DNA sequence: CCTGTGACAAATTGCCCTCAG
DNA sequence: CTGAGGGCAATTTGTCACAGGT
């Protein structure tokens, strides 16, 4: 089963937001949104020991992952559409005791994490915790936004949108590099590392490729 | 314009080791 | 013991020249 992993549930506004976070920062961001989703002033807490347990890390590496990611949030903003930009943190994180980190999520991000009535993305945390490339995590979440109860779905993602919201590096505006370093890589991780089985076709307009059309089912069928 | 691939650079990985308390 | 440090080599991601229209 996967029912025992924490059910991550985020607004589509966040699934579609424009930002650049590392894998480690997105791993924590899941836990933050989960904490905020379960009650708020934006003040969340990471334990090194539980982070290590969740993500299959040693204490030392989980301490390292968390400390370095927390420092890297500074200067990072997230832009929400459907244009509004917010800093993720409004205070540096601090450790009030060994193994514990207190973080100050911008309380104006809370609605954007929670979202509207039925416009949300859900996945068990187990589905995303073995993905390594943060862009593959972005792709996974977008796919999950269109997932049906039976774990299947189909969605056309425009490439300029992917580039803008996932904030892909500039060289991936060259479509061969997009294919090789983003698309094939992230689809391979999802197939290798999640319960989702994913294929895609490219949509052309004249000489250009404009959209990637993703179709997926769950291994459980 | 478009494509894929080789080559190189930068980033990131899981590991390793030390040591304070 | 944990976890806050500093460190590593191998691997992956990010970039671009070049060759050719597959
Ligand atoms: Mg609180
Ligand atoms: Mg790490
Ligand atoms: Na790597």
């Amino acid at each position: 089963k996967r029912k025992n992993s924490p059910r991550i549930v985020q607004s589509n506004d966040l699934t579609e937001a424009a930002y650049s976070l590392s894998r480690d920062q997105k791993r924590m961001l899941y836990l933050f949104v989960d904490q905020i989703r379960k009650s708020h002033d934006g003040i969340c807490e990471i334990h090194v020991a539980k982070y290590a347990e969740i993500f299959g890390l040693t204490s030392a590496e989980a301490s390292k992952d968390i400390r370095q990611a927390l420092k890297s949030f500074a200067g990072k903003e997230v832009v929400f559409y459907r244009y509004e930009s917010f800093p993720w943190f409004i205070k540096p994180a601090h450790s009030p005791s060994r193994g514990l980190y207190s973080v100050h999520i911008n309380p104006y991000l809370i609605p954007f994490f929670i979202g509207l009535q039925n416009r949300f993305t859900q996945f068990r945390l187990s589905e995303t915790k073995e993905i390594t490339n943060p862009y593959a995590m972005r792709l996974y979440e977008s796919l999950c936004q269109y997932r049906k109860p039976d774990g299947s779905g189909i969605v056309s993602l425009k490439i300029d949108w992917i580039i803008e919201r996932y904030q892909l590096p500039q060289s991936y505006q060259r479509m061969p590099d997009f294919r090789r370093r983003f698309l094939q890589v992230c689809v391979n991780e999802i197939n290798s590392r999640t319960p989702m089985r994913l294929s895609y076709i490219e949509k052309k307009k004249g000489r250009q490729t404009t959209h990637i059309v993703f179709s997926f089912r769950d291994i459980t069928s």
